[PDB]
């Protein structure tokens, strides 16, 4: 029919949704989240979504804990400030700014609060259909013009609301004070945030940040140069069986060919930087910019690869050994966000 | 010949040169300079380069001035480090991430030092030809692969001797500048706004200034769908260095709307920062840029842009004080978001 979609399918199938695309959008007062993969979409395996919104001096929603979602945030552009804690580990913030990542398992009690004007969320959710919570807490949108969010309280339900959406998974923790004493975009003080090397946890269980570029990254030189800079392993993950990360790419040279992948999994990536041209199944090669989503249904081939010189997605997999955990073990530690200059 | 090129044209044409483009290429230790417009190509009227670094514990350049060009600092990914300082005011620093912009009009001391990983600063530099100081103590990068910077605690760049000695290609060395380390929550002195609420322009010319990205004055225009303004440069800054500069933002153009023809008296070109711009240059065709990528339309040659993402943002610059941005601001009116209305 087309690849390309306005909203995501009821059912799963490949497609892309361009940036800023309708996606079901809702409301919830200053914020307009879009639902560019859904549970019918990806049949129930991953949510991902955007939240675009304005800054705020209240919290972008009351402290809670999902029981049984894992849920991971990344900051297309813009920044927010992210609290996290787990158990009686000391409590964690840090302030996203463009590129940067926030890992929140099940359990951990977790909020936000939106700082620059121009800020948009990305949030990856797994398993998939957490969006339900938004249809109930939100107001559809029309938003003809497609615009980033329409253009002080606790933003979201009140008190008495957030402990009462149990049903959703959402689990209020109303005594949970977030930490006020932020300096340089993390606390406590001795974290490192933007100035050395982030690990991922390595208990599952515990949120962890890594931001841009600082994390471990691996460098695949089978097709042209790839670099995965992973979010979540199977180490993280556990039982919610996914993997996320970012890959950064090169231009295919003229003498490789272009692989075809199929994985049990579905899988999708929404591009960051650069040009990306993916061809799924039966479907058209289509060309991919900033923020548009492809999503890959389980045992469909598919071929991707950038037109521009370097290109980056951010990438997630249901299954502990998709395309990046792939690329990683068909490559090699590295210590760069650039790969070498020569073929 | 072709409307897209490798390197930028050696005469006035209209061109297109995608991100991470050939450009010239040339390293200075671990950072790598891209010439996306050139004097030649601009015919003097600007100076777009990008400059590609990872982190340095080091600053990136000895502090310095130039008695001639207008300098702007935009960060387009990671973040970098800017101090400077005129005449007798207090020294101001910022540290610049995703969408922010600083300004270093002539007879400004100042410096940089790169903070992430995956830094790119783009430069506005005006008038154009600043760039062969970078031809001069830079060294030629073939950069086969295009990789944004080459794969790797003394400052980078000339030593103190060497940068004493640069007086022709614009630079003064101002070595007892010291570099401000007072730095909280990204700036100093403490009494400044940074990513905390609203920034202004200068209030004139000579003046150092810094605009966190969507905290500056803006502007929507509706004539053609909808574009917010958000100047950089005005005619009050630039005064005879004669240029504007700023983002646009840009919805779709809706069907009943024709997408307008303009043709300015001087050269102009923009950077996308974010979505899917289609460029109509004189008679070239229809070219879609992305990320990075760069249009460069000389005085005098036609061209039409629009939007084919729902939500574009591009780093906009023109030579003369009514240029594109400053068109759609007359034609405008203030406005208060970064997001244009939901309904047309
Ligand atoms: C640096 O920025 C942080 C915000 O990230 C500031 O922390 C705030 O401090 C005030 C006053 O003590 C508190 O009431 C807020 O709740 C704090 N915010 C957060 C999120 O921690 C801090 O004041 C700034 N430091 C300086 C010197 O400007
Ligand atoms: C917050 O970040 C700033 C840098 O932006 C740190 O500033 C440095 O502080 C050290 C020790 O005082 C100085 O030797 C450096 O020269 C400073 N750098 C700059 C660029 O000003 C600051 O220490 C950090 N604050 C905290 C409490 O961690
Ligand atoms: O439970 C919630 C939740 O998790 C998130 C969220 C938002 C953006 C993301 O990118 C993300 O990963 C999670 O927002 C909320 C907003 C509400 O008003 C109420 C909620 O209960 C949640
Ligand atoms: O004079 C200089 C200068 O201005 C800049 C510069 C770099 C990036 C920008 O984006 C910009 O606007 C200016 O770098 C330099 C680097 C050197 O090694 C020596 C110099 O003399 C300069
Ligand atoms: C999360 O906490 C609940 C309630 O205490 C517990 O039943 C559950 O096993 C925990 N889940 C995980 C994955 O740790
Ligand atoms: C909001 O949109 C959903 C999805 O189309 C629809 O089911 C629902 O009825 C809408 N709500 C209202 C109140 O119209
Ligand atoms: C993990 O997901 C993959 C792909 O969806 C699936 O093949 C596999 O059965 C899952 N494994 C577990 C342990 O559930
Ligand atoms: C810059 O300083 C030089 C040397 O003092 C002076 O001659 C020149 O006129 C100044 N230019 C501007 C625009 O202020
Ligand atoms: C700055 O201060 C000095 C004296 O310290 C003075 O000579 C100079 O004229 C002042 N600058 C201006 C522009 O007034
Ligand atoms: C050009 O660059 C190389 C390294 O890329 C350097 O060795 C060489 O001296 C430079 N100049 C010439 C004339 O090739
Ligand atoms: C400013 O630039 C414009 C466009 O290039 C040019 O036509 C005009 O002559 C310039 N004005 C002055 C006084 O330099
Ligand atoms: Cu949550
Ligand atoms: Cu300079």
């Amino acid at each position: 029919s087309s690849l390309i979609v306005e909203d995501a399918p009821d059912h799963v199938r490949p497609y892309v949704i361009r940036h800023y695309s309708h996606a079901r959008a809702v409301t919830v007062d200053t914020q307009l989240y879009r639902f560019y993969v859904t549970g019918p979409s990806s049949g129930y395996a991953f949510t991902l979504m955007g939240t675009n919104a304005p800054h705020s001096d209240a919290l972008g929603v009351l402290p809670h804990i999902h029981q049984k979602h894992y849920e991971n945030f990344y900051c297309n552009k813009g920044s927010f400030q992210l609290w996290a804690q787990s158990g009686n580990e000391t409590q964690q913030t840090r302030v996203l700014s463009s590129g940067d990542y926030g890992s929140v398992p099940r359990n951990v009690t977790h909020t936000f609060q939106i700082q620059d004007p121009d800020t948009e969320m990305t949030g990856v959710i797994v398993p998939g259909g957490f969006e339900d919570l938004f249809y109930y807490l939100g107001t559809n949108a029309t938003d003809t013009t497609h615009t980033p969010y329409i253009p002080s309280s606790t933003t979201g339900p009140d008190s008495s609301t957030i402990s009462t959406l149990q049903s959703f998974d959402v689990y209020a923790e109303l005594s949970f004070t977030p930490r006020t004493d932020t300096v340089n975009g993390t606390a406590p003080a001795n974290t490192v945030w933007h100035t050395g090397a982030n690990a991922l946890a390595s208990t599952a269980g515990d949120p962890y940040f890594i931001a841009n570029g600082w994390g471990p990254k691996y460098l695949n030189s089978q097709y042209g140069y790839q670099i995965v800079a992973p979010f979540v392993t199977a180490t993280q993950a556990q039982d919610t069986n996914y993997t996320l990360s970012t890959i950064s790419m090169s231009t295919t040279p003229s003498t490789v060919t272009v692989p075809t992948w199929s994985f049990p999994g579905a899988c999708a990536f929404q591009v960051q930087e650069g040009r990306v041209v993916v061809q799924i199944g039966d479907y058209a090669a289509t060309e991919l910019g900033s923020g548009d989503v492809a999503f890959i249904p389980g045992g469909v081939e598919f071929k991707y690869y950038s037109e521009a010189y370097f290109s980056k997605v951010l990438f997630v997999s249901s299954g502990s050994d998709g395309l990046d955990q792939n690329l990683v073990n068909g490559g090699e530690e590295w210590s760069s966000v650039s790969f070498p200059a020569d073929w």
